[PDB]
């Protein structure tokens, strides 16, 4: 038996009662007990029952359109007892509870949960996934894994920061991060960090083609954006270069009780970064290693760009990543445009 | 009138908890402070309301109390119209001793969300924790151009250490290095912003020039003590660092999309500090910084000019940062030891 807890965000009061009625019916049939609280636009649900049976329900609740931003906070895998043996699904509306002695607990709960939701927006997606799976991020051991590492950043970003107002730079950076995160995630990748204007992400060794396609789609969407906007919009000057590496990296949660983070340790991270920087002096906006190339099964036109020093290593690209522009001219054009 | 909420962990008894309750009633009666103290599973929740001078005066007293630790103020309300608890000088509730069944769901939800909250706090940038502690929602703060000293430190010959050490040995070594850097940076008023691979990124204000140099020297010194504290079979015996400091304008604030948010620092100084840390590999000093950092220093260091490096930039260090070893020889030692 196992018991899990999740919180969610509500997307009218009668419909909630309908939910509760359905749950009472469905859960008694499956020996599932639990509770549904709601307060100030948030849902709280505890569910317990047979391991297989709770999972089917949770999948239904996940795809349910009535709530969004679902996060499973805790899972307990071999519970000796149930917490609510008699409740198929007790609905408790903490909004219309006016009892004074419950008001401090209720107020603290709302404050702490809202604060928790704010913090969730800064978490690495890999930690959120771990928590959703019932794994303690603080105790899980890091592992060596084979990964494709993705690095991209904004062309001539120092020139742009030098010549643009604060809000313009932030709007531009936010648009860039938005387009990178959306495309990376669409292809199954995971964004690791933003470092300045750099986007760091990782794909699995089975996602070589997806990484190439992510890189091409980001470049392609930037080119569209550049001719979507007027020439007074800074977005008209947004270009990117992309580096990809493949290797062994130690993935996990690192640090101390004072400060934690999710990190990838290994040479491939630095190689991807150097390759991304190398695209400035290349006729292509995407550079990757032989290891990345070997993870690809599609019929790309790989182009060998010789050995370069980051030891020297072979550097490849695909034909479709070729620049329709000259890079040095572009940075000068950016400089002159901002005069 | 001011109302604030905070949570804390108990350091290190029912009669002692009730003694806290009685002292608070007396003092709060004196200063027209009302509120609620709540205890649950080694955790403290307290709500305090009153006029500004008195609640701050009490809060400073509460921070220094040795009975609780890891104090975080979650919300602050200013010039409030009403009191939330007009009639309670200090109502102490021990939810551990509450056996009521109807309260058990809310009590369980509070414990779970608070414990998850404390875990999430560890992953936050120190600037976000700071903003929350000031009763400011970090998500509503607008980015600002500010003058910052940027700090970068990483592990020497880390590529060799990852290649030749087991995963668990690498993790113990990186955790200890992160543990040491975070403690010292934080002790000196610096803010750790994130870990990138084996690198620690932090920022200091322009008024903390000496504190940043002292932070760097202290980390180096503590690594030196540790290297001779341990046996030669311990990976910690081979742990060295290089440190880079830069000074310049950076944009600070929340950036990204609905898919991924983060606290980022945008600016030329971020890249410069990273390159200077890497530059220490080929210098007889473990610390390298720009001229702007040197101008932020009021203490009488022996600054040493290491010329210009790559537009070129001028590099400085302090005589105190000199290595008692040759760096190439130390790298060869690291590889020869691991055979
Ligand atoms: C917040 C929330 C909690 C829910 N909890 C339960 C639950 O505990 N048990 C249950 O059977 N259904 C629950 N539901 C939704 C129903 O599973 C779903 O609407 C219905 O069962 C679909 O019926 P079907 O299986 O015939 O498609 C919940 C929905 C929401 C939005
Ligand atoms: C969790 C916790 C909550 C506390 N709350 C209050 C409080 O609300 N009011 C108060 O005067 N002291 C509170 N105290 C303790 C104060 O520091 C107290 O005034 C101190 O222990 C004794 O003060 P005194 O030396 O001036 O007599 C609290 C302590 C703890 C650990
Ligand atoms: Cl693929
Ligand atoms: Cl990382």
């Amino acid at each position: 038996m196992k018991r899990l807890v999740y919180i969610s965000k509500i997307s009218s009061l009668e419909e909630i009662q309908r939910i509760g009625k359905v749950s009472i019916k469905n859960n008694q049939r499956d020996n599932i007990t639990g509770v549904l609280l709601y307060l100030q636009g948030l849902f709280f649900q505890i569910l317990e029952g047979e391991n297989e049976k709770v999972d089917k329900l949770y999948k239904k609740i996940l795809v349910d359109d009535r709530h969004t931003n679902i996060l499973c906070l805790k899972t307990e895998y071999d519970i000796t007892d149930r917490m609510f043996p008699n409740w198929a699904m007790k609905t408790i509306n903490l909004n219309e509870n006016s009892e004074l002695m419950i008001q401090p607990i209720k107020s603290l709960l709302q404050t702490i949960t809202q604060s928790h939701r704010v913090l969730e927006k800064y978490m690495p997606a890999r930690v959120i996934y771990l928590i959703n799976q019932g794994i303690n991020p603080l105790t899980v051991e890091p592992q060596l894994v084979e990964k494709i590492i993705f690095f991209s950043d904004i062309l001539a970003f120092s020139t742009l920061t030098e010549k643009l107002p604060v809000n313009e730079v932030v709007i531009l950076v936010n648009r860039y991060f938005s387009i990178c995160t959306r495309i990376i995630s669409a292809y199954g990748g995971e964004v690791t960090k933003f470092i300045g204007d750099c986007v760091m992400a990782s794909f699995t060794k089975e996602q070589g083609d997806a990484a190439i396609r992510t890189s091409l789609d980001i470049i392609s969407e930037l080119k569209q954006l550049r001719h979507h906007v007027e020439a007074t919009n800074p977005l008209h000057l947004l270009y990117t270069g992309i580096g990809l590496s493949y290797g062994h990296v130690i993935e996990g949660n690192m640090g101390s009780s004072l400060k934690m983070d999710h990190t990838l340790l290994g040479d491939a991270v630095n190689v991807a970064a150097r390759l991304e920087a190398l695209t400035r002096q290349l006729p292509y906006a995407l550079a990757f290693t032989a290891g990345v190339k070997k993870c690809c099964q599609a019929q790309w036109t790989f182009i060998n760009l010789g050995a370069h020093q980051v030891e020297a290593i072979e550097v490849y690209t695909v034909n479709e990543a070729q620049k329709y522009y000259d890079t040095l001219q572009i940075t000068q054009l950016i400089r002159q445009t901002l005069e």
